[PDB]
Formats: structure tokens, C-alpha cells, sequence
């Protein structure tokens, strides 16, 4: 009767959950969250999400990647990456947030722009080498990222907290991209133009947490993935349980590896 | 769809001040059909009401004076009770209850018997007026739950809430059978005594609060009736059924428990 739900995109290695981390992810298995998709951000807490890979072993979900803010991504960066991902690349359920950043602050230079390309392009490379889904990021960078998606051949992708225009989102929905959303968009109203145009078929659940809560500079927790569903429901005009059980069973598609590691 | 019902919370609160139409704007957007805003003192009765005008049939307003007083905590006099009364005679015919009344029988606050007489009474005088003004009892009954139980049964209450009931199951089940309602707060999910409560208590007598802002998800982090989410998602899980089961019901019980409810959305 009742289905579980799936946070596609977390980060449980963030310095916000070092003292409570074990609290909050067992708060999080009694308010009906079935499954934590953890990223990557550096190379540097690689290690950590593979520990709380197997400490949590079918609940966390391990992802390994580098993002394209670290400051922009340098190849450098994904060069110190590279052998890490290699030994854990049959225990990943995804390459880990990766991405594009186009941000004025962040990356502004020409060369900068053309760095996080190339880091994410030889990700995408990496990616379908092994097997695996993209996990990514795209903020200020919606149709450069998609293009760049579609250009390399990337098949099971998932476009996280997309803060871009439904028109550039429907670009992916027809590449059969997912997309998935977190509790602040309660607060946000470019992410409430998204979820109305965007197909159910086509949406995941996220939290992002610690960021994008339904508060801002509120630590965000896994738990608030029911938001996400009520606030889907509510605009859909449909049951809350065909949200969970769809999204759920959308995120089984997105990750082939997931029915099997959960 | 149905929407979800916080039946008890404190939208009143000095801890809302800020932000109370972003929070109260953002629990519309979460999918919070109604809010159930309850009262502690006289001197926010006025607050209570006036949100209630600027929320018309979203925030529905409840008055009435709690068993603990102040903001150092002392437990409620007669004289507290004498001030209320007044201004809820003023709004009896917009009210959806009578406001978090009750007992709490915490050794700091109710230690003394005459304390623990004056808390007796102030409730009884409520549940009084209560009858009197056709409404039900939104109540508080911390290390008070036999103690309350009882007294709401002597005094042939009819429409109960017992607000994130704090004790066992086998007095829960005395509640149930008087044909009481127990609100469950997303606090059930760090907390193991409602963890055993929901276990036993049949859905048919479960509704949905958050107590916002306390008896959050994290303990001393502010809590916003958004959370009520979180509630259905621990029953639902733990009841092996649907959460839209859980929203259907829960919703279904507070519109019998709160008989104005249907009326005022
Ligand atoms: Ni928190
Ligand atoms: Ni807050
Ligand atoms: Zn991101
Ligand atoms: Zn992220
Ligand atoms: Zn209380
Ligand atoms: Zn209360």
C-alpha cells in the first residue's frame, strides 16, 4: 500500500551534518525516506561518502564526482579524482555532481567557462565508460549543459535544482532527462513555473541538503523530501502517494543500479 | 487530493513575529489546508483574532488559558482565567475551540496539591464554558495524562483533543474509548514514547499538529506547520498504508472532532 521516498541529491559528507550526521539519517528512516542519494563535491570527501556507503549500506547510495565550483573546477582537480573513482566504480550508483556553474562571481572568464566544460565533458566520457548515470548541476547554465548532455551521448541524466526557464527544461523532458526538485520551491518561484510545465513522468525528489530548504541559511535535512511531494501534489491536483510512488519509481529508471543496491 | 490539517500550533508566538505571512505563505505552497492556531494567555487573545480576520478560513482561531504561566514559568491562577473570559465571551461565535487548556503536572511547575487544585479547576471552569458555547477542548496534558483523561470524562466533555499526548498507550487507549482525538506532532520522529503511542492508536482517532513552533523534527530548531508532512509520513510508514490514506483520515477526524471546521473553510 504505501511506497517509499528517494532523495536523488544530498550531500550527508558537508561539514553541517560532522556532529548529528547518524541522528538525522535515523530521523530520516522514520519519516518514510526509503533510500539517500549522497554526491560528491572534491575528491577530498570521496573517502567519507564511501564510509557512510558502508555504514549505511542500502540506504545511502554512494556518487563520486568533482563539481564544477571549488573558484571554478581546473582540470587539475578531476586529474587527483580520477584514480579514486576508478577503485570504488562498481559500488557507485552515479558520477556524483558534476556539472556547470555559469555564475558572474564563480565564472565570468571565457577560459573559465571553457575549464568547467572540459571537466564535465570528460565526466560525461567517464561516466558512460562505466556505466553510470550523471548526477548534475547546472546553476545560471541550463541550455549550455543540456546541449553539452545531448552532444556527448549522456543517457540516464538527472538535472538537479534546475534554476532555469521551463522552455530550456523542456529541452531535456524530450531528451529524457529527469529532474529533480527541492523544498525550496515553497519559497521559490522559478522552481514553481518549472514543476507546473514539467511532466510527473519526468520528476525525482531532492532535498539538496544542507542547502536549498524550505527556509534560507536553515540547514536542510533529508526528511524535507515530503515537502517537495506536497508541494507537487498540490500543483498536479493529485494524491500525494501517486507523487511518491511515481517519483520513486521514476528514480528506478533514472538509477538501473538502485532496485538492486537498495 | 484532500490537504492537511495542523489541528494544534501557535502561530501567535514571539518566535513567528518575523516572518509569520512567509511562513504562513510557504505552508499554503507544502499543501496545509488549515491551520489551528490555540492561545496560552489573555494578552495574545487579540493577536490570535486578528490573524484569523487576515487569514479568514485558513488560520481558525482557538481561546483559552494553559495550565503553565508566564515568559519564568508558574503554574495558572483563577485570576488568569477571570481576565480571559471577558474576551472569549467577545468571540465565542468565531472561535473553532477553546484554546490549550489542560494540565501539566511537571515536578517545577504542579509540585504543590493546592498547584495542582488550581490547574483542576481553571480546566473544569473551561470545559464549563466550553459546554456552554458548543465548542470542543483543545488540551495539554503533560505528566497529567490519567489525571486529564479522567477529569474530561467526569465532566462529560464530548469533543477532545488531546494535543501531542506525552504518556502510555494503555491511558491513550482510555482517550480512545471516550471518544477522544490525539494530534501526533513530527516530533515522533526523534521521540520514542509517541513512537509507541501511534504504534497501538487506531488512525480513526489519530489527527495531524506540529505545535509550531515547538516539537519540531530537531529539538531547540524552530518548528513551522509545514512539518505536518512529516507526521503523516511516520504514521503512514508505520501503519504500512497510503499517506494520501493518512491525509484522507486524519483531515476526515479533525472535520468531526471540530464540527465549526467544515463551515469555516
Ligand atoms: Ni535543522
Ligand atoms: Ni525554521
Ligand atoms: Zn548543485
Ligand atoms: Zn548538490
Ligand atoms: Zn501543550
Ligand atoms: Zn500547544
Amino acid at each position: 500500500m504505501g511506497v517509499g521516498l528517494v532523495d536523488c541529491h544530498c550531500h550527508l559528507s558537508a561539514p553541517d551534518f560532522d556532529r548529528d550526521l547518524d541522528d538525522v539519517l535515523e530521523k530520516a528512516k522514520k519519516a518514510n525516506v526509503v533510500a539517500l542519494v549522497a554526491v560528491a563535491e572534491h575528491s577530498g570527501e570521496f573517502e567519507k561518502i564511501m564510509q557512510l556507503s558502508e555504514r549505511y549500506n542500502g540506504f545511502v547510495l554512494p556518487c563520486l564526482g568533482v563539481h564544477p565550483v571549488q573558484r571554478s573546477v581546473t582540470l587539475k582537480d578531476l586529474d587527483v579524482a580520477l584514480p579514486i573513482i576508478e577503485n570504488y566504480k562498481d559500488r557507485l550508483l552515479a558520477i556524483g555532481e558534476v556539472g556547470l556553474d555559469f555564475s558572474p562571481r564563480f565564472a565570468g572568464t571565457g577560459e573559465q567557462k571553457e575549464e568547467q566544460r572540459q571537466v564535465l565533458i570528460r565526466q560525461i566520457q567517464l561516466a558512460k565508460r562505466l556505466n553510470l548515470p550523471v548526477n548534475v548541476h547546472s546553476r545560471s547554465a541550463g541550455r549550455p549543459t543540456i546541449n553539452l548532455l545531448q552532444e556527448q551521448g549522456a543517457e540516464k541524466v538527472l538535472l538537479h535544482a534546475f534554476d532555469g526557464r521551463p522552455s530550456v527544461a523542456m529541452e531535456g523532458v524530450r531528451a529524457g532527462y529527469f529532474f529533480s526538485i527541492p523544498p525550496s520551491i515553497i519559497r521559490s518561484g522559478q522552481k514553481q513555473k518549472l514543476v507546473k510545465q514539467l511532466p510527473l513522468t519526468s520528476i525525482c525528489l531532492e532535498t539538496d541538503s544542507p542547502a536549498l530548504g524550505p527556509e534560507k541559511q536553515v540547514r536542510n535535512e533529508p526528511w524535507n523530501i515530503s515537502i517537495s511531494a506536497e508541494y507537487i501534489a498540490q500543483v498536479k491536483g493529485i494524491s500525494v502517494e501517486e507523487v511518491i510512488e511515481v517519483t520513486t519509481q521514476n528514480a528506478l529508471k533514472l538509477f538501473p543500479k538502485l532496485r538492486h543496491l537498495l
